[PDB]
């Protein structure tokens, strides 16, 4: 089991840490244009590793060669943004970097599953699958999981208990929605209040903490776990749809089955209103992609 | 089980994360002069928590009240430094903050074990024990563990295998040394090379990565684990000595026994040369304390 990480920033490195803490990993690789940053992350992860009596190979640098062998690669590389500076501006910039990465991931680690995390995730996930020759089952994105984690919290807060299932699907962003039809938990809650908090929690945290890290790392871990350990679990995942729910040619968050073969749309029936909400999100995402020449 | 954290900076927050990932914790508290920073860390840890189906109480702020109840408190609060700016300058500054914290920890969470991490750890550990009424068994410092983790790595690198024990003791800093007399592992290694790498690894990482985080978090976790779970383990810990090895009135790193009662000098015989190296470190630390009016 080798894990690959393109981007050794806050989320890349904490993701890798989390995985190291809970998975039987033999090798971890960290690629990043910031060469020294990637090496130092590697060094620090190794020191961490030695304290739980794990001793895997942890290499860090800037050559995509390091990725050779990876069963899966978490791509967090790019830029987050703010200081006024535009949404679409980063979309272009990152889209440039994502296209560029896919090419490198393919001429180095051809057979690796690719987990896209870089924002706007649904959009970058699509661009990744498009720019690499790969089948829609070897490229997907982390987002909804994290959204759902937030959901599961606001619920336990609002009284809910024995939360067996609770997901958020659709766009990882504004047009997201709770899949009420699948909620399973004891205790009455206010779906109004809850649906609301979640969407704006993302930035409520960013303005205070500076960025979102620990939430994202765990979500990423849960996905990687499901693949490296062939658990067969079902996790809201951003996936290229080719017909499902009347949607096509776009990535969007839908319940998926993760396992050694990557991801596959878990066929699960949704509310009639739930399909529209999904179709809306696809439209919005489809707009944003055409904006980019895809 | 409540964990308290004074300082929600890089190490405080990643420590708390690590603990959340591996301990059955009911409440986590994060105090920091940066109020919003502490809240955001709390929020993010909670989102993280929900993804491993843990749902503890995580509160964050600036009032030391949040600490009430803590079985143990990890203190990472202060400043790290560089841009030229002097060693001793921070020692004074942090010593001011540490004295100030001890008072608050005592009039809020009287019965809590206190884990000192803020650098120069051995020095702050002593100042903490002095400024709080507390017995030398309820205040100690994390350092040698982390040093040892690094050690265990450079060894596995140099061939060593089945490393059953391998510690670094003495000052957490320049006058540290390997306790060769207790090393236990298959394979010949070069004690020259190894002893050397370790001391300067700390900053080799800092210049690249920016700071040391994941190493420190795990070390801190291993200590907290041993206490909250009464494991009785023996871990190089920075401790106030009152006679042991011919040393007194100073904190320094010696093999210790951690358990529900905190820490106690594990009585372990050391090489004759090993005692001198320890006594030297005590002298250096004793100098640095008198420099501070202690
Ligand atoms: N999908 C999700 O749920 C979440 C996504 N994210 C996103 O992931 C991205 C990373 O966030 P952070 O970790 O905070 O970023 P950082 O913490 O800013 O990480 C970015 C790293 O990417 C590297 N990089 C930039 N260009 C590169 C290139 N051409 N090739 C290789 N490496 C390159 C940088 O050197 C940097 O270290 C952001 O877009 C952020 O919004 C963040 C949280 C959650
Ligand atoms: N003993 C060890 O092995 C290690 C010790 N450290 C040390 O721990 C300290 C923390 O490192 P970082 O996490 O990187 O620092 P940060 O990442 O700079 O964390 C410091 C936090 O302390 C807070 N703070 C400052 N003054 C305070 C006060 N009077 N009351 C409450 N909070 C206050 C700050 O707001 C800040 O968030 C440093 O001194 C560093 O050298 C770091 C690594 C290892
Ligand atoms: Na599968
Ligand atoms: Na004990």
């Amino acid at each position: 089991m080798k894990l690959g990480f393109v981007g050794a920033g806050r989320v890349g490195s904490t993701s890798a840490f989390t995985c190291l803490l809970n998975l039987d990993v033999d090798e971890i690789a960290l690629v990043d244009i910031a060469e020294d940053l990637a090496v130092g992350e590697a060094m620090d992860l190794a020191h961490a590793a030695a304290g739980i009596d794990k001793y895997p190979k942890i290499v860090g640098g800037a050559d995509y060669s390091l990725l050779k062998g990876s069963e899966i690669i978490v791509v967090t590389a790019g830029l987050a943004r703010k200081p006024g500076m535009t949404r679409l501006d980063l979309a272009h910039k990152n889209a440039g970097i994502i296209k560029d990465i896919a090419k490198k991931i393919v001429e180095n680690a051809p057979e690796s599953k690719i987990l896209v995390v870089t924002n706007p995730m649904d959009v970058m996930t699509y661009i990744m699958w498009k720019e690499s020759g790969k089948p829609r089952n070897e490229v997907f994105g982390m987002g909804n999981q994290l959204d759902s984690q937030r959901l599961k919290e606001r619920l336990y807060n609002a009284g809910a208990r024995n939360i067996r299932r609770a997901w958020i699907i659709g766009e990882h962003g504004d047009s997201m929605f709770v899949a009420k039809s699948l909620a399973d938990f004891d205790g009455e809650v206010d779906w109004e209040a809850v649906e609301n908090d979640v969407r704006f929690v993302a930035a409520e945290v960013i303005k205070r903490k500076g960025a979102t890290i620990f939430g994202p790392a765990v979500a990423i871990y849960r996905m990687v776990k499901a693949v490296v350990e062939d658990t067969g679990e079902i996790i809201p995942t951003s996936m290229i749809l080719q017909g499902e729910y009347g949607i096509e040619n776009v990535a969007v968050g839908v319940p998926a089955k993760l396992g050694k073969n990557g991801a596959e749309v878990a066929d699960i029936k949704l509310s009639d209103e739930e399909i529209e909400k999904l179709r809306n999100s696809a439209k919005i995402l489809r707009e944003r992609l055409e904006e980019l020449g895809y």
